[PDB]
């Protein structure tokens, strides 16, 4: 069956979309829903052949129900609310995710006007995010971001709804966490010191090796397998964003898994630690304000 | 597997149309021809690797077919037929031969052309050329975007490849062309709104209008056809706009690959015959068909092994 | 005598900076002044040759007092208020203006962090805008914009300083102003409609010919003879930005000319009318939330403070 | 005086488009003629910054008579047929000439467009060729085509009218022919036989050396010295075009130059012949089928009308 | 099961290839590098998303195999066998390990080879090292467009791929390297007419000559192999010139893909011992053979399971 | 005077050829100077419009003597030797540079050959090099390199040959030096220390502030005022290059500057160092293994020949 563009690589330039349904405005929204991917095609064919519009379309727990009847992806649930000694994932509202990436800003920017057109009144806007590629890839913190993510077969297995849950296969989970950092006090770190947070080189992108990386950097915490062998792997598509005049410097990761039991077992390791390390060190120079679960259906879910 | 020729193959900044009648006695240099045919597209092609995208697809027609091949025929191949509705008509004209050629620059188009052409010259007689080029963002000269509700991937493979169906010629596909010329002055006329009423979608920003407002003969209404299966029709369309601008030449070349023939026409016969919603479609009262021919475009593998 | 890149074209992204210089800054504002060269071919050069990285530095008229002790340029003054019978164009404040364009945002961003880095703690900022081509040149109400701008000498003419004012020869004026549009206003127009608001066509961008165009469109108001037949012009570098979710679609406009007086008769053409014309219709479906004028100098002239 | 873009480059696409007067076009034709550059701009613009469109308009000599008073330039005059002994360069009907150039066919389409839709009932459509890049800057012999054309200040010199005729400064002089070729004589020579008919080599442009040169090759006979020993040049955007089913492949030939007695020089001795050499040997596997010659004025004297 | 490395990727506009022995004791390093290289691949090749293209392709020796690793060989890995012809030789050079680098820019290739390099100091001897780059039209020092006849699309996995007649090392293939200087004062000495006789195929237009007037001696027409059933014996080449003008180096770096070496040693041993009716390759006569190596490149999740 | 190409940017790549004239070459080297205009548009005509190609020819003190009677340029001279306490300046021979440079590596390949080709039997070839752009226009050490360079007015005020030495007007002198990097070394650094050494922030290319740039740093001693208080400055051109195996890790130093004086000003403070420097500390780190000085005259020079 055949999926959202949730398997496709990283562009130059993205919108993040979220979006609360109000009360009342379900028939609304649902009709919004089997027209987002006429939508896409209307603005995208209009930038073939390097346009690379796309439009992923994620549905929040609370509002599944509130749309749907029957049903239910075996994992969909809010948001898990992660309280660490030191520091705090937020679950903040949601029902309502379009992650819209274009090679251009304008194509990210039509296909959302024409989108909030058909939603004005129906849907109260949470977050608007539009992020933009920064230099080789690199993330607000300098570091080359997205290095490991799996391609091909290993990501269509790490990504996609299979036969686990079969009337949802073809779906995936995209957690969001808009993240804000404190970039004075990380340029007060060495490049070296840097590096022993992150887990990589700065300017090269070389994992450092194992006898040299720290236990709490964030490479050794998101590093996880399961009983089973195998790495378990998640696909992200985190965007740099920010406002200078605001000192506001951001990551806006998005990362899509098969189940959300991946993303959720990172994310407890970063935010309440280990034996071996109390957090992830990139959460003293990092703060999450946002945190919410969306389910991607198959394209084919939302054409009905 | 067979290898299908580039049927799939999206569109491109450049493209030739030629099509040739085959004259009597030349039945084998064609044969020769349509064997070596892939080999002339990578001779060209390969010269202009990565961005070249040089394609050629051949296709044959009904007449053609029989003449040539003693043994098995695909089983909707038939000459395309005459459409004489009560004020426009969709004319066949002769066609033996398709190529299809596209690439992202004429120059490649041309080069390769010219080797098929010297190949064919005192075998075949030329009826059409047409030398295509993209319009702005996609746009055909009536100034709309062109090519939208096209099918992709799989939804796309399932529309224009012949399957389990016709197993002996599985791979290949069935090409529909139409030359269209259009009376720009008239077109030019008309509001942006009554021009969006005969086409049924927004003019700058290419979006589909409400079905409230959508009229019964506008180009999409018409050309949307329910299967069975619930699911609309699908056929891929290649169009080219072409012209001569002394001349008042404005152009559509119309290609549309389909699995069988039975789709193309059906779409065809609701524009020019019409339904009890609607006379015909409205489109042909600013555009008018001067050629039409239907052919097969085999596997890769069938020219090859000739 | 060199000019900052004030006759560069447009780009696909900008960045617009406008801040107010704090109480006892304006020492930090001098040494970030005689820099900003400096920094701009510490970001650019690592893109080259197709970043197209530029800054255009500016200086207000207050500003303009409390940095520097010698000559004004004749020109310079404060953005003046215009209070229409219907719209108002408002002055708002602003000391520097930054006018950073290249090819990808990433390389505007950069040099923006560095420029702000340095004046952190001595000043404020008043607006900062994020540009971004849209499809082939349009803006936010779906026209071609800036097609009658002046190029090569012409441009130079129209736009820099010369023998007028010797002392700051090669320097401009630039007035900004923030517009938001009404788009719902404005989609409720048929195009025919929208062609006569504007005065050229909306698809071909083909100018309306001068029978036709009415008196109250854009085009015919902002198109002005000098006492001398001539035409009068300004180099504008206009770029659309907005956030869907607030409803906010925008032009960021930015004009430079060589005098203000130029920019100001065409403001007040807009805002005030001519016998002919109340207003300009195009500002029906536009307010401007910005306004100030700053002064560009010669590069040399900042790099000698 | 400002030129129009005689001096700008060759692109990868161009539409040419000859016309002749009707009884009655010729305050159309002048409207028109008013209004090129706007139109261009029109255009244009959409896509910056890499369209690179253009278009030079050029005026034959009746057609001169026919829509201005006065003065005349000095060097325009009819094109001359030449009636050689083996081969002619035939003279056609030609009033107005529009050579039309950009990186993709939609920009020069799109303009030509609208200049035909202002002249339908005014003018008659003699030729229309619309060129392509073929290859690496190669004709349909085969041969990189263009290779020595002047550049910069030698351009200037060489196609530019100067205080030899100062009314009419800054025009130039434009002669056409298309030209088709007998591609299967040509296929039947060797390389070798073809790098001494041109006088360069096939694959890799490098000119023949003096001693190997035949005086009949093409260089040889277009390469002409002044009375003072300098070399005569001309700038050339000839492209290539054709039809495949027809059997058409063709240069259109157009050479631009500050007068047209340094192009009828070099015709003179390609068609006629000299002491040395009977003919150019290009034109054994080259018939003209077009020759017209046009003044293409000042930008300025069009937009004045 | 079964991941390839990059064996099945088009020429890119740069290369680097690295070819290096590995020194007594340095088996515990290599192994540990062989099981990082996907890694450091994706380091570098990360940051020039989306048109870098870099690729490493990495292949071990038939005397290196045994020295890493414990177990089962491919069936098909032996050391290159030197062929002593007549007039010219097939040299058989030192190499244990192959690094095959390609990127649509050399400093992305760089990089790379310099992270796999810093690695293997101490442990490793380099034998050769080639930056290939791209020549106009994907032409070869003898000006003729090289690459043409590759196979594409099904046609390229069944000749490349190991597959069920060695399932242990499917997904796998067999590389053989060999670079090629050129005596170029004698071929520019030829005519063009001769040089396409030497080569089979037009020189401009890269046409393949008709069989009827290709030379039995030129080298399409000798390394053109017809199998058992009739069917075209086929290899994947990724051949990249590259010299130094001043020493008058002007090479190819020959390199070739193949599910079996027989294939490409068929090839060879026609190319350098002839035929019935031609004694040799008549491309050798103005061509030299300096190295000459075989590898096997295994599947990409083998490296990866050390 | 017409400048050959020292002014023009850097390139993505370069080919750096540098031969000795053999006794009895004089006649064929002299016909290829002659030339090498003429071949450069043979190749580079292919390539329009992104090409880029463009070769200098240099000409070594001793070369000059025997190819040339008359006035010599005031300041050609060998490379001067520089033996400082710790590192050397080596001398080495070479009377021809061709610096090629071009966007691809196939068009810089095509013109040496056309000029080797040339000189085969004249000359012995001494160095070759094959530059290669390294990122975001950085050097083997990590660093963004050439961010100082001049522009503009600047950059030829400070390349070209003037009014001090008429009858060689619109030339320039290139010093050349082939440098190897001690990369294990240098990665035992930290980033700052390795700031340290150069000058500059390594990521972002942005100076290292007055008070914390040493004294011994890069660029603290190619900073050079004169008597006049003026900057002197040259432009550099230097391209990265290597050979993995080898552990060759190479900057290809090359530098343009109207007197020879003001390079080797540069370069004595490097070597020999200042009161408060013994040395340049990136001489820690890179050994210079050429060094040959060469005048690049004015173009119309050559093809005077
Ligand atoms: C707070 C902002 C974040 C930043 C700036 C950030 C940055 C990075 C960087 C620079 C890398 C190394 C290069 C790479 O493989 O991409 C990395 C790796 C990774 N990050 Fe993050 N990350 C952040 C948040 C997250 C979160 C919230 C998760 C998971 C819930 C996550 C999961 C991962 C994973 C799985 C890897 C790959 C680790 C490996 O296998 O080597 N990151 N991240
Ligand atoms: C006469 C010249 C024609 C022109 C200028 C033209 C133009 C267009 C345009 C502008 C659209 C809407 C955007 C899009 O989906 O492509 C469209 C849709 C379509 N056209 Fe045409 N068309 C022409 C002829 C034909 C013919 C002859 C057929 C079929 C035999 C056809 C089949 C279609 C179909 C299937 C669609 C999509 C309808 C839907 O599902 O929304 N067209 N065409
Ligand atoms: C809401 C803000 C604006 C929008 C959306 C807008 C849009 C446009 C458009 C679409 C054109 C026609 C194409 C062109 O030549 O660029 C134009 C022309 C022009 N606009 Fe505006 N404009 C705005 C504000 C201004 C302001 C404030 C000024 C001057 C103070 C101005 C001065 C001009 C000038 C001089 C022209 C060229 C007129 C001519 O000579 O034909 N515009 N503008
Ligand atoms: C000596 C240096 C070599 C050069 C310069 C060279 C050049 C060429 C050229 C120009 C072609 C024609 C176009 C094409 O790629 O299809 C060709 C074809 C070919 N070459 Fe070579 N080649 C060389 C060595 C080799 C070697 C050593 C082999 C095999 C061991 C080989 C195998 C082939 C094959 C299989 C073809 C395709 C023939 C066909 O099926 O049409 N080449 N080569
Ligand atoms: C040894 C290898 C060399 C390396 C790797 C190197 C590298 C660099 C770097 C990274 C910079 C700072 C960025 C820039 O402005 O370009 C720089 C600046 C400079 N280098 Fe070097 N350089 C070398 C040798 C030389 C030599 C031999 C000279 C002169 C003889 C020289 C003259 C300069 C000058 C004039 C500057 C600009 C200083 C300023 O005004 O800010 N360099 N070099």
């Amino acid at each position: 069956p055949e999926p959202q563009m949730v398997l496709s690589p990283l562009t130059s330039a993205a919108i993040f979309l979220v979006v609360t349904i109000d009360s009342g405005g379900e028939d609304t929204v649902r009709d919004l829903l089997s027209d987002v991917a006429s939508l896409e095609r209307a603005v995208g064919f209009r930038a073939q052949p390097d346009g690379r519009l796309s439009c992923v379309t994620g549905i929040g727990s609370e509002a599944w129900d509130r749309l749907f009847s029957g049903a239910r992806p075996a994992g969909l649930h809010p948001f898990r609310e992660l309280d660490g000694p030191v520091h705090r994932a937020v679950a903040t509202p949601g029902d309502l995710l379009f992650h819209i990436r274009a090679s251009r800003l304008d194509l990210c920017f039509a296909l959302a006007t024409e989108i909030m057109g058909r939603l004005r009144g129906a849907v109260t806007p949470q977050d608007e995010v539009h992020g933009f590629k920064y230099f080789d890839e690199r993330d607000m913190l300098g570091f080359v971001d997205g290095t490991e993510n799996p391609t091909g077969a290993a990501a269509r297995r790490a990504v996609l709804v299979g036969a686990e849950d079969p009337a949802f296969a073809g779906g995936s989970y995209a957690v969001v966490q808009k993240y804000l950092h404190d970039i004075d006090a990380w340029e007060g770190l060495s490049v070296e010191a840097q590096e022993r947070v992150i887990g990589r080189r700065k300017m090269t992108d070389v994992e450092l090796s194992d006898d040299v990386k720290p236990a709490d950097s964030h490479v050794a915490l998101t590093s996880v397998t399961g009983p089973d062998g195998s790495d378990l792997e998640i696909l992200r598509d985190n965007m740099p964003f920010g406002s200078v005049g605001r000192e506001e410097f951001g990551t806006y990761f998005i990362g899509y898994a098969r189940t959300p039991e991946v993303t959720e077992t990172m994310l407890e390791r970063m935010f309440l630690g280990t034996a071996s390390a109390p957090h992830d060190r990139i959460l003293d120079f990092s703060t999450a304000v946002t945190g919410s679960l969306f389910f991607t259906p198959a394209a084919d879910f939302l054409e009905d």
